[PDB]
């Protein structure tokens, strides 16, 4: 070190983030289907190193510690575990878990500082019996349907303006049968 | 074309069905934790195809045909898909789904006609709500605490006994989020 169909000449630019607005299509739920594993605590024990010693290596001004500074805020989340499957998103935090049959409310294009682009995929919890996060927001360098390889989701109880806000943190998934060392093969090879 | 820490002689050996009674040990349901899919409807499709070729080329009397008729009975089940975390086994049909926390029973070790071995690890469902298979059995060439990379589960409602009985039909589970060419490589590969 791909994963189901290669990528289209489209879909590579769009997930280096160079896309036209025409070409991004809505997506299901099930795109996310699956269980998944946030990747805080392989930082957290010093396990992604080697992914933030070779983007260092590869970038002339910021140090191993800028770039490992850099993903402890991006990653960091209570979230352990998330499980996707028949329109219901699950939330593990230690033993307790929280659940939503999530409604989709369509997409977000964000245009970014450096102008490079993504789109966030909108979801809304409407279960007064739920102690889920009542707004979701997916964002994986996809913008048409296609199986999720990892993710990143912004979650909150404010407004869906309160994330497309939010820049700094984003609470990341990877598939939850890899191994440590897998995860991080897949973070040095994407 | 290995998910972890690669294995030991003993641990090798015990894949290949040669170990002692005596280095089997008790695991937890959560060696099994994740989310998998049957690999039938794959089979049924013809993407397993490339297995049975290479596994008849390499045998000198069965055919690709005998091939995929033996996996073709092995891999038989309406269970498309199974879910595993928290001490809770949920089995997918279509759009049903039952699920109970199982209560472990211990392992039963089996010798086969052609002498090489396997353990079953037992787990009972006790719960009197749950639509879920009373006993289940897990095999998967593992005998002693270790994540699974794929799982042969025996399910049924009778007794442990008739299920330590069956030897033709063995549902066969990988992680879900594998793609059908990763499967195939998977099962060529180990
Ligand atoms: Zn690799
Ligand atoms: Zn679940
Ligand atoms: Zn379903
Ligand atoms: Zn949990
Ligand atoms: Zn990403
Ligand atoms: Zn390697
Ligand atoms: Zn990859
Ligand atoms: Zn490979
Ligand atoms: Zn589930
Ligand atoms: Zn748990
Ligand atoms: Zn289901
Ligand atoms: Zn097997
Ligand atoms: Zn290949
Ligand atoms: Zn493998």
């Amino acid at each position: 070190h791909s994963h189901g169909k290669p990528l289209t000449e489209v879909e590579q630019k769009a997930a280096n983030g160079v896309f036209d607005d025409a070409n991004v299509q809505n997506r299901k739920l099930s795109d996310w289907d699956g269980v998944w594993q946030s990747v805080y605590p392989l930082l957290q024990s010093g396990k992604l190193d080697p992914v933030f010693q070779k983007k260092a290596d590869a970038d002339k001004t910021k140090t191993f510690a800028e770039i490992k500074d850099y993903y402890h805020k991006g990653y960091a989340t209570d979230i352990e575990m998330i499980g996707i499957e028949d329109g219901i998103v699950e939330f593990h935090r230690n033993n307790e878990t929280t659940s939503c049959k999530y409604d989709y409310d369509g997409y977000k294009i964000l245009t970014y500082k450096s102008g490079k682009k993504g789109v966030r995929y909108l979801f809304e919890c409407k279960d007064p019996e739920s102690k889920a996060p009542k707004y979701i927001q997916f964002s994986d360098h996809i913008i048409a349907p296609r199986k999720s390889s990892h993710f990143h989701i912004f979650m909150g109880n404010d407004s869906q303006q309160s994330l497309l806000n939010e820049m700094e943190n984003w609470p990341t998934y990877y598939p939850y049968q890899l191994s440590s060392e897998e995860v991080v093969e897949e973070m040095m090879s994407h």
